[PDB]
């Protein structure tokens, strides 16, 4: 991977590996979600930044801030089948004090068409009070010098999917996947929850029915509350419909929001 | 990847991803899995096969692993390259044998390496069988003529008969149930998400103090999309070794045993 000519954005190319795929002989959204991961720790590592997924820089560090995920939004338009070569390119925009917003734009290598785009807002958090933040000037003007100063908008269409508010799921619901718990693949080099096993999750209370029948269009997923390591989750899911669903992932026992989401799928 | 010279063997080269790595920001012996038999599928595709071979495909017939067997010597750290040659050997009537080095890119050093054993059974009753003639002439032409070990030791850890661990066990992690990502394209759960459920019931302590130097996985039976599995290890032991147990939470019916060797950091 590199940093494209003007320095503003970063590209990488990705073969398909047969464990990435699913029924259909494409990758997987969850493969999707941890390329994106993949190209965004790889263009913060070349521009100097900390690489354990919190893209930290100095003055971060030292007040014990991090990036956090607030919401992740991917629309799919054709997954890469096994054996083929996507491009995938990235970039950031600060987005004033509310915090940043880094977006992504999926290729075919071969074709050169867009196969896909995500968008994904962070927000600033104190790492060990858990205490969220406005975005400082110290801290902006040191991430400026990295992004693109005019607008740059993976979704630009006014009133996109991207920004839809996502309503609470009412008990009780159409599906259920009750139990669900990680293991140490599920976890990241800091021992917490990676950002995708969220995703499968949610996905879980998809009945397989609709997963053999349609594809994965569009996904919309808020993150309220983290999951540790000896928690357990409920994965709950509502027809609201081309068919969509809203999701609430919660706590097992005291019913507590971790992620709240919609889906969108279309007939095969 | 590509073939070798001769044409018996098989190269890929991986690049280590941030999500790919565990606490000490090295792969995990999952991740290694993986590209393990990544490299295998890249190795059949390339002399053609899909590994089932034509005389496979008309019979129902299915390559299915019965031992998996890794020992690494130092994990790939994140953004390291590391090289895997792969090649298969034929093993009579009882089966095949799929063979790895994992060596770094840079010094070219081996710091890792892997033998499987693979039974020929019919798809659909699951019942197993022996290799025969019109088969084992078929994949020949593929493999190495003279025999070529990953492990060639005397008395090598990858032939060792593995004993089935007695109830109660010293540790336990339960109620272990696959979601989709654990499937594979053929929706079967994946051979490496049992090395992820043996490691389960492992205590945090030693997985903080120690690294994993060898694992012997045993695989009996399929866990289903919808059984639910239990995690059973017990320490047999500056080396600490233990026996492992997969079995179906319901019926207690065993799908894996195992051992594993780690050493203090
Ligand atoms: C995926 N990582 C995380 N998600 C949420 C909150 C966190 C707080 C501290 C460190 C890591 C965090
Ligand atoms: C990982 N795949 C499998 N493991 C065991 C038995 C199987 C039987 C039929 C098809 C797939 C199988």
């Amino acid at each position: 991977g590199s940093l494209t000519e003007d320095g503003l954005s970063y590209k990488e190319k990705f073969v398909v590996r047969s464990y990435e795929v699913g029924s259909n002989k494409t990758a997987t959204v969850e493969t999707i979600a941890n390329l994106l991961q993949e190209v965004g720790c790889n263009h913060a590592q070349s521009v100097g930044f900390s690489t354990d997924g919190f893209a930290t820089t100095t003055t971060m560090r030292k007040l014990h801030l991090i990036w956090v995920t607030a919401r992740m939004h991917i629309e799919i338009y054709k997954y890469p089948a096994w054996g083929d070569v996507v491009e995938i390119e990235t970039w950031c925009q600060s987005e004033g004090r509310i915090g940043t917003r880094r977006d992504w734009i999926l290729k075919d290598s071969v074709t050169g068409e867009v196969t896909g785009r995500a968008t994904s807002k962070w927000v600033m958090m104190n790492q060990d009070t858990r205490r969220l933040q406005k975005v400082s000037d110290d801290v902006r003007d040191e991430y400026l010098v990295f992004c693109p100063q005019e607008p740059r908008l993976a979704f630009p269409e006014e009133n996109n999917r991207s920004l839809k508010k996502i309503p609470k799921l009412e008990d009780p619901a159409q599906y259920s996947m009750i139990g669900l718990k990680p293991r140490r693949a599920d976890l990241d080099m800091n021992q917490h929850v990676n950002n995708v096993t969220y995703i499968g999750w949610v996905l879980e209370s998809i009945p397989q029915e609709i997963v053999d029948t349609h594809e994965l269009q569009v996904i919309t997923l808020d993150y309220r509350r983290e999951c540790q390591q000896d928690d357990v989750v409920d994965s709950l899911t509502t027809t609201t419909s081309d068919s969509q669903f809203l999701h609430l992932l919660r706590l097992s026992g005291d019913g507590q929001e971790i992620n709240r989401g919609t889906t969108l799928w279309r007939k095969k």
